């Protein structure tokens, strides 16, 4: 019964959304960022994943990241070559996996990265002096998306559906599009333009739009109000997402493990209730425990609290962040295990659970 904001979405895109809406009651798709590009201990192989090395299966959802595309770079901000990324997206889609894309856009005013807080949103939105820049930036994605297309024997063009998740964690103050650096109304104008430009002016038909505040900056006593800070309206959002590293053991969170588990369940319950009221689909669009230091992280801190409540359980997917390559990134950073890592057997159990789906047990999502 949920309907996409693109009334003309491709058959495959419509089918994905419909099939997520059906499977969410009894299942949870697992996702991983940059999962085919590299792992903690390897880079270069054209068909490998840390996740598959542990479980024998690829993630169901593949996350990818565009930062740097807008600057005409050959590779993204983490040195993922864009041509290889296009081939990895096509490969995952060909196996029936789901594609999601985020975009840590560089600061156009200073040339710094997304964490450079020099104000820019007011200049980028319609009427702003740098509005031409925003168009040029979005045009680089249009071009990237064309490199994902195939043409069938009858001459018809086909694309992978993409869950496009821009301008994330906007209730935080860490990105230049965040609270304190952009007004709420300017953020909304930025989001609305992004949709109007891609969906209406450029006529992309293979996008599903995901909204993703950060949990850590929402007051649990007033969840809906906090979640809806900067919300652009139901005509602009398909997935009611959430980035929640906080309730899964973030080092700065002084709450007890039991309080954290209760808060994870409550956050996802309320997320799902918002989605239900709006006729959308909810998802835990980012989470994880950096360096997987928590014993039985997967079953005790993620799956248990999700499965505890039948509302919380109605999220469609959960994605964890990237497994940065040690040989080149000097800071150890990873969110899925690799063989021999302490949580590997517990991640096998997470995989094995009837609820959780990896690529190998997905139904046909695109028909
Ligand atoms: O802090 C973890 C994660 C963030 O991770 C960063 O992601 C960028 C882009 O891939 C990368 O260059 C950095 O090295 C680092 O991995 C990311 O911003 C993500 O959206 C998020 N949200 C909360 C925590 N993270
Ligand atoms: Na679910
Ligand atoms: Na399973």
């Amino acid at each position: 019964l949920p309907a996409l904001i693109d009334t003309q979405a491709t058959a495959e895109t419509r089918a994905l959304y419909r099939n997520l809406a059906k499977l969410r009651y009894k299942h949870l798709l697992f996702g991983h960022e940059d999962s085919l590009a590299y792992g903690v201990h390897w880079e270069g192989d054209m068909d490998r994943s840390d996740v598959r090395d542990v479980t024998g299966a690829n993630p169901a959802v593949y996350g990818w990241e565009l930062g740097g595309l807008e600057l005409g770079h050959t590779a993204n901000l983490d040195a993922v070559n864009f041509e290889k990324m296009q081939h990895w997206i096509k490969a995952g889609y060909s196996r029936g996996g789901v594609i999601t894309i985020s975009w840590h856009v560089f600061n156009p005013v200073s040339g710094g990265n997304s964490w450079d807080k020099t104000p820019a949103v007011h200049e980028l939105i319609p009427g702003g002096a740098r509005h031409a820049t925003l168009k040029a930036y979005l045009d680089t994605f249009v071009a990237f998306n064309e490199g994902l297309a195939d043409v069938d024997a009858q001459g018809n063009k086909h694309y992978p559906p993409i869950i496009f998740r821009p301008w994330h964690e906007h209730n935080g103050d860490w990105f230049w599009w965040g609270k304190g650096h952009a007004s709420e109304q300017d953020y909304i104008a930025l989001w609305r333009f992004t949709v109007h430009y891609l969906r209406d002016e450029k006529k992309l038909r293979n996008l599903i739009y995901a909204y993703s505040p950060d949990r850590s900056r929402i007051d649990m006593a007033n969840f809906e109000a906090g979640y809806l800070y900067g919300y652009p309206g139901d005509a602009y959002v398909d997935i009611i997402g959430l980035d929640n590293y906080w309730d899964v053991g973030h080092e700065a969170n002084t709450a007890s493990a039991d309080e954290q588990k209760a808060a994870l369940t409550a956050s996802l319950k309320q997320l799902v209730q918002i989605a239900r009221s709006k006729g959308k689909i909810a998802a835990l669009t980012e989470t994880g425990n950096n360096r997987l230091t928590i014993d039985n992280f997967w079953t005790e801190r993620l799956l248990g609290p999700i499965s505890a409540d039948a509302d919380a359980s109605e999220i469609a997917y959960v994605m964890v962040w990237r497994n940065a390559n040690l040989a080149r990134e000097k800071s150890e950073q990873f969110f899925a295990p690799f063989p021999g890592q302490a949580t590997a057997d517990d991640f096998k159990r997470f995989y094995q659970s009837e609820v959780v789906l990896f690529e190998d047990e997905l139904p046909p999502l695109y028909r």
